[PDB]
């Protein structure tokens, strides 16, 4: 995939172009089970030092038990409730008498397996931990007599190490209210979503992205906290199926366009907005504003169609003529006169005002360009670093093609007198009016 | 407790009602101590393997408390001040000579103990781990001497355990500048935790209160490092005591309201501002502008009032009637052509514009709501999901009567060419006197 | 250093100075290896419980190494790109032929060394766990054969310590896509962030600097995920070099300001904007705006200059005439008749409006001040908390000298007719030519 980059120096933007989408459209609900033991205290007369070890770490296993006991009986709401009513409806169908024995039985002999519930959902399920197993086998003989029998010193470490992951599992439900993202290694190993991720019903495309991109795939993910039951404790992974791959995407990249007049009070200012991340989705458009919300990686970006507007397609003619009749490019026009810089994709924007003192370096060469007051851009090719006052930035050293596309200031295409200055949410439309409004307050007078 | 819910179609706002309030207005400190050993290094011509496991494990116990200590000498400053004065005055108390050997002769024999400090607080005391005396007694016998002792494997495996906690509490308190929240379990278990509750002078409701919320108890306190001295660790546990109760609470939805002309350029939006939640408090109501601030269980809503503003109760009329005269109905006006939703507590609002595919859909009847162009709502009775463009959020489906109520968009009663658009922090009253200045210049002309 | 500060009544608006800066402009990389056994799985027929434990723990690695490979991969871009490019050389470096060798070879015999690269960097390197020597010398023998040896069990329990690091490294470098900030513990021990603080080509007060604020070091520094590769696995810790030293730091603390009418909707307010930190740097003033982008300890504040805006020294001249001609003092005017407090570094700043009880309280005399309507302030002096209607502040009990400057709030030097209420981004001068606007076409008619 080529990467290219363009700057527009008529609106002080850039857009960086040739990524390709991978928009999560649905979700693939899991569960995962841990088998617990129904055991409650004993005391035996006992003292030696491993029998005291293995009831310290048998507490610390009952006092897990009991902490998602009351997880359950009072869930707190989540701000998650709009994402994950997939998983909510599985766990609520788990709650259902003879489900959770169904889901005990599939897993009598194997770890995975997949399970039809009584909703019409056919779930992969399976059992990462066994707990009952190794209570009842290995640790049952030593609480459950008269006297205590003495347990060999692997079966303590090996215990604890078991032990372990059950306390770390709740240690996330619990802090959390019982929804955690993204999904940890405790609740789900690398081994066990690769697993998992073979065994899906999707496409070998579908099994080689999501595998190549794990930590991506549990940044978008969730793990919700069903029930703890009849030695049982379930919850379901909720993974991400990314419904728009190899669409189109691009960042637009924005900073201030303010006209240069060397006598403070009478210069004007004008910023677009909307910067972030676009891609073609459907006909339209996804544009998501929040900065953080989309994940790249090699040219691919990772969002979730939960963190996007969707915009008509004409919303890309802000990039080919901002004075486009089809769609009305928004802008901001508060005054700026402090410079800034914007980090893109193959260069990096600055804009450079008053005072400022502005460059462009080579590591080894030096300051190699000196911006002057506007706003300007230069590639990475051949440079490494930009500074700004007493800032400086590192500009990505990544492989592709700038085009700067020279084109006057529309700042200056308007009059001082008139422009409608401090306007936060408008459009190059709106200002417009704006204009002939207080030119027709002239025109009577 | 009956959860309700009433869409107003005028407005394009909805009011979530049926809550009960739990408000923070006053604290609980508490005293947590760890007997620490002030023993230095001995070195005894010791290779045996179990003696190597000590001495390792021993000084990762002395760089945890040398790292405690740097802790103490220099305190960085935090953004937390203004809420954790009562826990300083405490550990302030603490430095004083003789205070630390109260609390230190006060748990001679308990773990748990009420003292009353040099500056008049009776606090509640408790010792969570013992390391002077395991170390000064298992542990010095081995490096005591010309040459080493030999531990059994045992105490190797239970010093790791025991050390463990203290290296976790460092943790937290060297990476937060030694003020922790939420508290975690590290700082205070689950059991011990509950213990304290019940040994708070509060009420009974407020001990099942707090002990029913413990997680949301936990996100709302502070766990405050106050000193390292004469073989103690101490810091303070601040708990929240939760003045305000069972007063009503509802939450306010915005979404913005648009003419729906077919021309661009020729509509005009409203937004409702000041969206989130309001508790009844004291004659007053809390206001809630930050969404995350307030934690929701069962139609209990836990708020800290140092996250609130103080309104007059009329803020409620802009509910009833926005063009109230006893309260000035907050607004802004940037226009919007671009369709959202808002999940609320029983239902949706949906503001559908120009071209975007708006519905609401059930999982197994499909679609069985268009919306058109405006800002509508639907309930959650029959609903599953409500789409937007290319995104679908899920509804709630807690149990609750939703009440639509009809009437005229407001934006509608508005002269396009005199109305003030792009207002960021407007008000109804605000937009009527530049609609009354607007027609000024017109009507001389 | 002693800490003063002073509040205007004439802007509502309060400067805490005193301060001493330390400002991040430059970074020093270092290469931290560990030392990895390129083995291969081996089944040797063995059921003992003690290499059964081995085993585990070896399988336990084996995905550590497999997890950071598949991590070098495919490394997700980051938000952090700007800066992180002296590390990320590092790394490039680190990837051509026998530069892994070269510092492979360097710490043959010593833990740490100065490795000159093939880029001309001189970076320190050190190698912190050694996991081939020990799995090549105690582990080995166990798989590798017909039938498996028994290791004692001291063996077990210290490969499971030695390669927990490796696994906490791994998860902190798996969930973060390579890059961490802050540095954990895991990624370099006190002692060893200590260690290299002493061996850094740096002042001895720097390294006195960074010693005694190793916290705030870690907070400014960053991980960086390198390679794995021929046995070694590699990553640079990125170190802040504060290369602005004891400057003039102040910190501006800014309330609404708005006049005190009877009747509502005839008030007008004003709100100082730009409230943060600066610190004089350079020639200019380096200007915070973040409010948690600077850490202050005992006077101290430490910054990084990434997180700036540079603005001309005459900045400072809104503290001391806000209508004075050399910069133009930025305000924003937004109505709000609601009360709200401002803790300062040595008082509190209160603006109160409307029926809000404001008021500050001694713990032992009660309320010793009531604010009446309008911008007040209150020294710490005597003073504990401070409240405004149902919400109640902690007042900051560091030592130092308040200054309250009376004069005319300058709200009240506004016609109230003509004044440009709704300003979000706005100027003292914007604001006086908007007046001279809506003037204009009053005196005409
Ligand atoms: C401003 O007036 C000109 C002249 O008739 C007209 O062409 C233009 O469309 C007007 N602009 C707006 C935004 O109405
Ligand atoms: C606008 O003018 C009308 C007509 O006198 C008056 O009743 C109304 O109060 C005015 N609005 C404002 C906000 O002053
Ligand atoms: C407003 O008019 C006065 C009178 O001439 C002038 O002195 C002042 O500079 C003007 N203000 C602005 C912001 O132009």
């Amino acid at each position: 995939q080529n990467i290219t980059e363009e700057f527009y120096q008529s609106t002080c933007s850039a857009v960086s172009k040739g990524y390709l989408s991978a928009l999560r459209t649905g979700w693939y609900t899991s569960v995962i089970t841990i088998e617990l033991s129904n055991i409650k205290e004993n005391k035996c007369n006992g003292t030696d030092a491993k029998v005291k070890l293995i009831k310290q770490e048998l507490d610390k296993y009952k006092n897990a038990v009991t902490d998602l006991q009351l997880l359950m009986q009072s869930t707190p709401a989540t701000g998650s409730g709009s994402a994950i009513c997939s998983g909510v409806a599985v766990c609520k169908v788990l709650h259902l008498e003879g489900e959770v024995n169904k889901i005990k039985s599939a897993l009598l002999s194997t770890n995975k397996a997949v399970v039809s519930l009584s909703n019409g959902v056919s779930v992969l399920t399976s059992k990462v931990l066994d707990l009952k197993n190794y209570i009842d086998k290995q640790l049952l003989p030593i609480v459950n007599k008269q006297s205590c029998s003495i347990p060999n010193i692997e079966t303590v470490i090996e215990f604890q190490q078991k032990n372990n992951r059950l306390l770390e599992i709740t240690r996330e439900f619990s802090v959390n209210a019982g929804v955690t993202t993204p999904v940890s290694t405790y609740m789900l190993t690398n081994s066990e979503l690769l697993s998992l991720i073979n065994d899906m019903p999707i496409t070998n495309d579908q099994k080689k992205l999501m595998s190549n991109n794990v930590q991506i795939v549990r940044q978008q993910s969730y793990s919700i906290m069903c029930i703890i039951k009849e030695e049982v404790l379930a919850y379901v992974v909720q993974l991400p199926l990314y419904g728009v791959i190899d669409t189109p995407c691009w960042k637009l990249h924005t900073s201030p366009l303010c006209t240069t007049n060397t006598k403070e009070g009478s210069n004007i200012c004008l910023t677009r907005t909307d910067r972030g991340w676009y891609c073609d989705n459907a006909g339209s458009v996804s544009f998501f504003p929040q900065a953080e919300t989309c994940k790249v990686q090699s040219n691919r970006v990772f969002c979730d169609t939960m963190n996007s507007l969707t915009l008509p397609s004409e919303v890309n003619l802000c990039n080919v003529d901002i004075f486009n009749p089809k769609y009305d490019c928004k802008i901001m026009t508060s005054k700026t006169d402090v410079s800034s810089s914007v980090i893109t994709s193959l260069g990096a924007i600055v804009s450079c005002y008053g005072k400022t003192k502005c460059t462009a370096s080579n590591k080894n060469r030096g300051i190699i360009k000196t911006f002057s007051n506007g706003c300007d851009y230069v590639s990475n090719k051949g440079v490494d670093t930009v500074s700004v006052g007493n800032t400086l930035y590192c500009v990505n050293k990544q492989e592709g093609k700038s085009l700067y596309v020279k084109g006057e200031p529309i700042i200056n295409f308007y009059d001082p007198l008139v422009f409608p200055s401090d306007e936060f949410d408008a459009s190059i439309s709106q200002v417009n009016e704006k204009i002939n409004q207080s030119l027709a307050f002239i025109r009577k007078s």
